[PDB]
């Protein structure tokens, strides 16, 4: 009776920060660090409403992030909650919800489909030019349109996204 639910989905700490009513699983790891009132009452209520169920990842799932992470460089430079949520969803091959700069990247290189929020920029810029040699990014054409880092020519590129 009346058991509407989405497909598999895992929710991050940040989802309980913004006020995003959604369903799925939550990490008993991250909730230990959730000290606010909004992000408590909301999380606990959705839990008790059976919108979200408790699940922490397998070790191999954590180690999965470590593999691709040590290949991209920042291996443990990411927070534990971050790794924990992401890992779990990769074991389920389901879905994720978050809106962090690293969280977005990791799910990207891991190939896992996720949702994120209506922000757009909070410090970053657009850009539109690329060196051909050292592959340096530019937002403008340098003098001669040549690379102040390798001397090679610079050319235009497609959209950021
Ligand atoms: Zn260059």
């Amino acid at each position: 009776m009346l058991r509407n639910l989405k497909k598999t989905l895992v929710l991050d700490s940040s989802v309980f920060i913004q006020g995003i009513d959604i369903e799925g699983y939550t990490t008993p790891s991250v909730v230990e660090e959730i000290k606010d009132r909004e992000s408590k009452i909301f999380l606990e209520s959705l839990i008790s409403a059976g919108k979200v169920k408790i699940a922490e990842p397998s070790k191999e799932s954590i180690d999965r992030i470590i593999q691709v992470a040590k290949e991209t460089g920042e291996v443990n430079e990411l927070s534990k909650a971050d790794i924990e949520v992401l890992a779990l969803a990769y074991e389920l091959k389901g879905e994720i919800f978050s809106d962090d700069y690293n969280v977005q990247n990791i799910a990207s290189l891991l190939g896992l489909r996720f949702r994120t929020l209506k922000r757009g920029i909070k410090k970053v810029i657009k850009w539109r030019y690329v060196c051909i040699g050292c592959g340096r990014k530019f937002s403008t054409l340098p003098p001669g349109g040549v690379c102040p880092d390798c001397g090679s020519k610079v050319k235009l590129i497609p959209r950021k996204r």
